[PDB]
C-alpha cells in the first residue's frame, strides 16, 4: 500500500507544479488506508512559505478530522521534509512517514540547502522517534525524477 | 525598541491562554519599526498543531506585505523557537529574531522537549544565517514569568 500513496503524492506534486500553485512537492495523509488529505505545495498561491506540501497536508487532515493530533495517520511525501516540515510532522502526531526523494534531488536543481538534522539523525537537541521509511526502487525513481521532470515549469522560491 | 516588541509578543501570549486560543505564546513581527504582524498561538482555535505564534505571526505578516519573503523584518517570540518555527523562519527570510524565554521555561511547566539544534548553533544539515539574541533582564525575567503565570489556566497540547 505504501507504493499506491507515495505515487499519489508525486501525482500531487506534478499538479501543483502544473498549476502554478508551488513547487513539485506532494502530501498524502492516510488513515488506515482511508485518504484523509491529498495536497501540494501551495506557497505561491496563498503567498504563504509555510505552505509546503506537508505542512497543508496536516492543516487539512486536522480540519477534517477535529483533532490536532493525527496519532493512528500516516503521512507520504514526495520529498524528503525539511526541517520545519519534519517539526510540524512530530508535533502533529503522525504515526509514521513515507517519503520519496533525498532531500538532494530537490537540491540538485538549486532549492536550498534545507536539511532535517531530526530526520537524519544528526542533532544533539532534537531526536526523533517516529517511524521513518525511505521508498526504494520504483517508486524511489518515479520521487527522484519528478525534479528534473518539471525544472523549467516554475520559479524557485 | 527590542523590549516593546519582545513586551508585545508576551502580551499576545497571555491574551491568546486568556481567551482560549491556544498555549501561552505570543509573536510579532516588525518592519523597521511598524508592527505587520501581532499573534499568539492558534492551535486549539484552528485545530492545526502548526499554528504556532511564531508559524501565524509568519503567515499573516506575508498575507500584509503581499510577498513570500520577510528579508527586511524582524520577529520578536515569546518563546525560543521550535524546529518547526525556526525553519518557518529559515524559509520567510526574516533578518533577526528575538526571543524571551529558553525553551527549558516551557519544558518545565509540561511542554515537549522540542528545542532547535539550528537556533542553539548545533545543528549539521541545518545552517541558519539570521542573527539571534537572546533577551536578558527584564525581557527575560517577563518572558519566563508567562509559564509560572499561566501554568494552569489552559490545555496543554
Ligand atoms: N512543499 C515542499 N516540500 C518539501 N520541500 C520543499 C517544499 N517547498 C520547497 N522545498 C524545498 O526543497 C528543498 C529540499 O527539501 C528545501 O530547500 C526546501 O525548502
Ligand atoms: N506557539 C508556540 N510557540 C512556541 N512554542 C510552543 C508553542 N506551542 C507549543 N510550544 C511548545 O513549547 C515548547 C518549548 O519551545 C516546545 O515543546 C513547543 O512545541
Ligand atoms: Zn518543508
Ligand atoms: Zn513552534
Amino acid at each position: 500500500s505504501d507504493h499506491k500513496f507515495l505515487t499519489q503524492a508525486v501525482e500531487e506534486a506534478y499538479k501543483g507544479v502544473d498549476c502554478g500553485d508551488g513547487g513539485p512537492f506532494g502530501a498524502v495523509i492516510v488513515h488506515n488506508n482511508e485518504v484523509v488529505a491529498s495536497c501540494h505545495n501551495m506557497v505561491l498561491k496563498y503567498t504563504d512559505p509555510t505552505a509546503h506540501a506537508e505542512v497543508t497536508a496536516i492543516r487539512e487532515a486536522c480540519k477534517k478530522l477535529n483533532k490536532i493530533e493525527l496519532s493512528e495517520c500516516e503521512i507520504y511525501a514526495s520529498c524528503e521534509p525539511c526541517p520545519m516540515c519534519f517539526g510540524a510532522i512530530h508535533l502533529s502526531r503522525l504515526k509514521r512517514l513515507v517519503y520519496g526523494a533525498k532531500a538532494e534531488a530537490a537540491i540538485a536543481i538549486g532549492f536550498d540547502d534545507f536539511i532535517a538534522d531530526a530526520l537524519r539523525g544528526t542533532g544533539v537537541y532534537q531526536k526523533s522517534s517516529l517511524e521513518i521509511k525511505k521508498a526504494d526502487g520504483n517508486g524511489a525513481a518515479i520521487a527522484e525524477q519528478v525534479f528534473q521532470n518539471t525544472k523549467e515549469k516554475f520559479r524557485l522560491y
